[PDB]
């Protein structure tokens, strides 16, 4: 890297390792269309495998940003649309609460406090519907955000019935292929294994566990070099072939609701550059309520925003964050879950002095 890159990133993350322990970690940083990749510690730390380039990493809630950007893909072919009743393409729902619950609601949490997780108890589609179809809104729809699993899940679920592709072969097909995000997985094949990283947590060794509607929530497994691939493709949605695919990613960074100073999109989350990291920062609160504002119609992707999401699982920490007009971005993947509060920190130190 240039000196300056290698210098940022380096003097900040040596001591976010050792401050929060982290076994394991990558960074690239997108700086003028260019990645550039650094990467500390262990894989796996009873076999001693280090992490490289290869190495997938649990993504956990960062996946949404592929299932909101599937779902703008799905918009753009005409499948569904933003506006369509649930029931329209689940139409056993119908359960009364449901009426005015659009796609719009379910992918931006605003249907009216649909619960952080799908209960473990539901596997089958049968428990599925059943879990649905008894669920009690708090609130009217779209009137408040809830950050959801159960929310976006269901869209991602909804979005691809028109195509008659499972989630996983639509998301393949439509998005990693395209994308050439080729060590980027829903199920991680046997033959990738040597490359799946151990999260840990406690210092146990341990995976994410299979869930309902977890392919379309917190599913994906990647690479750094993919994650990289992933946040040029959103910085410059204009160099992508497949036009669906290109106004897809449009359709994310999209602005559908305000709180605060943040704007919900499709998987997306976006504030107006220049911010402050304490701004960005305002999953130690396992839920906050917040009272939304429409934007109406939907702003199309400000090309001044910061444009991130945080993910987890119980043993992996990621997040990802770039700034379009500045064509710069940075991906930070942990193989521990770590406050996110520090991840924030982190990047903003590292695109700040770039920017």
């Amino acid at each position: 890297a240039p000196q300056q890159i290698n210098d940022i990133v380096h003097r900040t993350i040596t001591p976010l390792i050792e401050q929060q322990k982290i076994p394991g970690m990558a960074v690239a940083v997108i700086y003028q269309g260019k990645p550039y990749y650094f990467t500390w510690g262990y894989a796996d730390i009873a076999k001693k495998q280090p992490v490289t380039q290869q190495t997938l990493f649990e993504l956990g809630s960062v996946s949404k940003t592929f299932t909101g950007v599937l779902g703008g893909d799905a918009i753009a072919r005409g499948e569904i649309k933003l506006s369509d009743p649930t029931t329209k393409y689940w139409p056993e729902l119908t359960a009364k609460q449901w009426n005015g619950i659009t796609l719009l609601h379910l992918a931006t949490y605003t249907a009216g406090g649909l619960p952080l997780q799908v209960p473990d108890e539901v596997k089958s589609s049968s428990d599925l519907l059943r879990f649905y179809q008894n669920w009690q809104p708090a609130w009217a729809p779209g009137t408040q955000r809830l950050y959801a699993n159960s929310s976006i899940g269901l869209f991602g679920a909804l979005a691809v019935k028109p195509s008659g592709l499972s989630f996983e072969q639509a998301m393949q097909t439509r998005v990693f292929q395209p994308l050439k995000l080729n060590h980027t997985w829903i199920n991680v094949p046997p033959a990738e294994e040597k490359n799946y990283a151990w999260g840990y947590r406690e210092g146990k060794a341990v995976h994410v566990s299979p869930g309902a509607l977890d392919a379309e929530a917190y599913g994906v497994k990647s690479t750094i070099e993919d994650m990289a691939r992933w946040v040029q493709s959103n910085l410059k949605p204009l160099d992508i072939n497949e036009k669906t695919l290109q106004q897809g990613i449009q359709l994310a960074q999209s602005r559908y609701w305000q709180t605060g100073d943040m704007y919900q999109g499709l998987g997306w989350e976006m504030l107006d550059w220049p911010v402050n990291p304490d701004s960005i920062i305002n999953n130690k609160i396992a839920l906050a309520a917040r009272p939304v504002k429409a934007i109406t119609p939907p702003t199309p992707a400000v090309r001044a925003s910061w444009v991130h999401k945080t993910g987890a699982t119980g043993g992996f920490g990621s997040y990802v964050a770039f700034i379009p007009e500045k064509e710069l971005g940075i991906v930070m993947l942990a193989n521990k879950n770590y406050p996110n509060p520090a991840r924030v920190d982190a990047a903003w130190q590292i695109l700040n002095a770039l920017q």
